[PDB]
C-alpha cells in the first residue's frame, strides 16, 4: 500500500521537474494529439450551442435560477402561464367589461383568443425541441466525453511515469542499478503503449458524433418551421374575423 | 384600468427579459443611451456560424451550422423591426391618452 | 498585460454606462427655466 | 447625479496607475509642500501633549471621563481619630492630619479648573479648527491634483489632434481649479505660524498654575507640622 504512495510521489516530483522546465515531455503521436484536440473542440462548441439554445427557448433568466434552486432542493417548480396566453386573458376580460356588442369589445375578445392559441403553440415547440434536440446532445457531453477524459488522465499519468523512469536512467551510474532501471524503463514503456492504443480506439468513436448531431439540428429546424407556420395561420384567421 | 393592463402586458410580451427592462429604466433615469445589446437570435447565429467554421466549412455539419446562423440573424433583425413598429403606432397613442386626457 | 486588458474591458463598460449644441440664446433660456423650477 | 460617480471613477483610476508606478505623478510646489508638512506636525504633537496633561491632572481614567483621593483619606483619618479618642494624642494627630489632607484635595480641584481652561482648551481648539480646515482643503487639493493628472493621461492618450486640443482645454480647467485649491490651503497653512505663538502663551499659563498648586500645598503641610 505504501508503494502506491511512492508511485504518487514519483509522478509528482517528475511533474514538478518537467514544469521546472528542467525535464522535457515525451510528445505523443501526432494522430492521437490530433484526435484528442478534435474531440475537445467538438465538446466546447456543442456545450456553447446547447446553452445559447436554452436561453433562446426560456428568455427569463430569473425563472431558470428558481428552477435550479428547486432542482437542488429536489422540489417541483410551480408552473406558470406564458406571456402570450396571459395577455389574452386580460384582453378578453376587458372586452367583456366594455360590452360584447361594442365593436371594441368584439375585437378585444377575438384577439385574446388568438393570443392564447399562439401561447399553446409556443409550449408545443418548447417541449418538441427539448425532447428532440437539447437532450440528445446533453447525453453525448455527459457520457462519452467523461469516459474519454478518464482515459486521457490514465495516459497522462503513464507518460509521467515513463518520463520519471527516463530521468532516473539518465542519473543511473551503478551498472547493476542501471540495468534494473533499463528493465523498469522497458516495463513502463509497454504499459504506456498499451494505454495509447486504448485511447486511440476510444477517440475513433468521435467520428460518428458529428453525423448524429447533424440529424438533431435538422430536427430543431423542423420544429421552428412548425411553430412559425402555425402562428402565421392563426394570425391570418384573426384578421378575417376582425 | 383595462387600457393600462393591456399596455403593460403587451410591453412584457415584446421584451421578456426583466433585467433588460430594469437596465432601460436605470439608463432612462441616467438620461444616457443604453448599449445596443444583441438579441438572443443573432447571438445564437454567431455561435453557430463560428462553430461551423471551426469544424470545417466543407463539412456538411459546418455548412448547416453556418446557414442556420445566417437565418437566425435575419430573424433577429425582423424581430427588431417588429418591436419598433408596435411601440410607434400602438403603445404610443394609448400612453398619450392615459397620460394626457386622464389627468384633465 | 492581462491586468491591462481587464482595465481596458472595465473602461469599455464605463463607456457602456456613460451632441449638437443649441444656439447660446436657447441654451441660456433653458438654464434659466431649470433654475427657476 | 451620474456626474458624481464619473468624477470618482476618473480620480481612483489615475491614482492606482501612479501607485502602480506605470503612471507618473504631478508634484506640488516646494512652498506649499513645506507649509502642509509643518501644519500636520503641529497637530500630531499638540494632540499628544494635551492628552498626557489630562492624564497627569486626573490620574483616575473614570474621573477623567467624568471625591478626590486626598479628601477621602482625610475622611478616614478624622473618623479613626474620634473612635481612638479625640483627647488621645494619636487621635489628635489623626484628626488634624485628615483636615490638612482635605485642604490639599481642594487646591487640586482648583488647579484642574485653572489649567484645563488655560492650556487644554486652546490646544483642543487648534486641532478642532486650524488642522481640520486645512485637512479639508488638502483633501480637495489632492482631488484636484488627481483631476490634473487624469487630464494629462487623457492628453497623452489623445492621439487625435482635436481630441488632444480638447484635453489641453480640460487640462487647463483642472490646472486652474488645482492652483486655486492650492492657494486656499496655503492661506490656512500660514495661520499655523500664529497658532504656535498663541500656544506658547497657553504653556506659560499651565506653568503658572502648577507653581500655585505646589506653593499652596507646601504652606498647608507646614501648618500641620506646627500644630502636631
Amino acid at each position: 500500500l505504501a508503494a502506491d504512495a511512492g508511485t504518487f510521489l514519483s509522478r509528482a516530483v517528475q511533474f514538478t521537474e518537467e514544469k521546472l522546465g528542467q525535464a522535457e515531455k515525451t510528445e505523443l503521436d501526432a494522430h492521437l494529439e490530433n484526435l484528442l484536440s478534435k474531440a475537445e473542440c467538438t465538446k466546447i462548441w456543442t456545450e456553447k450551442i446547447m446553452k445559447q439554445t436554452e436561453v433562446l427557448l426560456q428568455p427569463n433568466p430569473n425563472a431558470r435560477i428558481e428552477e435550479f434552486v428547486y432542482e437542488k432542493l429536489d422540489r417541483k417548480a410551480p408552473s406558470r402561464i406564458n406571456n402570450p396566453e396571459l395577455l389574452g386573458q386580460y384582453m378578453i376580460d376587458a372586452g367583456t367589461e366594455f360590452g360584447p356588442g361594442t365593436a371594441y369589445g368584439n375585437a378585444l375578445i377575438k384577439c385574446g383568443e388568438t393570443q392564447k392559441r399562439i401561447g399553446t403553440a409556443d409550449r408545443e415547440l418548447i417541449q418538441t425541441s427539448a425532447l428532440n434536440f437539447l437532450t440528445p446532445l446533453r447525453n453525448f457531453i455527459e457520457g462519452d466525453y467523461k469516459t474519454i477524459a478518464k482515459e486521457r488522465k490514465l495516459l497522462q499519468n503513464k507518460r509521467l511515469d515513463l518520463d520519471a523512469a527516463k530521468t532516473r536512467l539518465k542519473k543511473a551510474k551503478a551498472a547493476e542499478t542501471r540495468n534494473s532501471s533499463e528493465q523498469e524503463l522497458r516495463i513502463t514503456q509497454s504499459e504506456f503503449d498499451r494505454q495509447a492504443e486504448i485511447t486511440r480506439l476510444l477517440l475513433e468513436g468521435i467520428s460518428s458524433t458529428h453525423a448524429h448531431h447533424l440529424r438533431c439540428l435538422n430536427d430543431f429546424v423542423e420544429a421552428q418551421m412548425t411553430y412559425y407556420a402555425q402562428c402565421y395561420q392563426y394570425m391570418l384567421d384573426l384578421q378575417k374575423q376582425l
